[PDB]
């Protein structure tokens, strides 16, 4: 119950825990996904701790992570305990899903996205 | 622009210094606004479509703290106009927050889950 500030993030952006995400509907594919994310000084969604992250538990639907054949956008491996990777269509790009899960999916394929900023 | 946001407790999410926590355990609308209590916050309000825009976002319906004068919020101030579109659900004397920027009317008794929200 004790206070803090949480950020910095834009102000349209969703802040928990000093990370900050933003939702994208408009579908996209892997690489179109992680340009969009950088144009907004971001990236592709990075899962690195359940429990600075547990706001994962609650988000629904299935959206495009930094994740790559596994290693993240930035060059860092996954780490050990935070997903459960399951097979759903041949590729070498991950989907996002409740509850820390990641769905393995066709770079090309149009999804939605999650962006994420840390300052 | 960068700029830091709330204050909040660390568990809550903060969008526009405002604070929200979602709870899956369903409790009636009495039960849910004493949980928000007992946390130093209450049921959601919804004051703004901009300053709340986040709850476009919100899958499936939660206690929010509007109750039925008028409708009112826990904290005794009206329910502005052109915010919610009010459907009739259930009978009853709560209401239910779904997107986009809907209020279900629903009986006040019924578990569901429900949404917290603190402002410093
Ligand atoms: O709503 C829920 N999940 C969203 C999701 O999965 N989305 C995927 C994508 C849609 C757009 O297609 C977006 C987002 C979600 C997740 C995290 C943060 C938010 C936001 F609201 F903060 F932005 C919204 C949800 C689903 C099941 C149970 C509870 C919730 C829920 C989440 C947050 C809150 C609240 F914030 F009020 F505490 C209340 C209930």
């Amino acid at each position: 119950l004790t206070e803090s500030y949480c950020g910095p993030c834009p102000k349209n952006w969703i802040c928990y825990k000093n990370n900050c995400y933003q939702f994208f509907d408009e579908e996209k594919n892997w690489y179109e996904s992680q340009a969009s994310c950088m144009s907004q000084n971001a990236s592709l969604l990075k899962v690195y701790s359940k429990e600075d992250q547990d706001l994962l538990k609650l988000v629904k639907s299935y959206h495009w992570m930094g994740l790559v054949h596994w290693q993240w956008e930035d060059g860092s491996s996954l780490s050990p305990n935070l997903l459960t990777i399951i097979e759903m269509q041949k590729g070498d790009c991950a989907l996002y899903a409740s509850s820390f899960k990641g769905y393995i999916e066709n770079c090309s394929t149009p999804n939605t996205y999650i962006c994420m900023q840390r300052t």
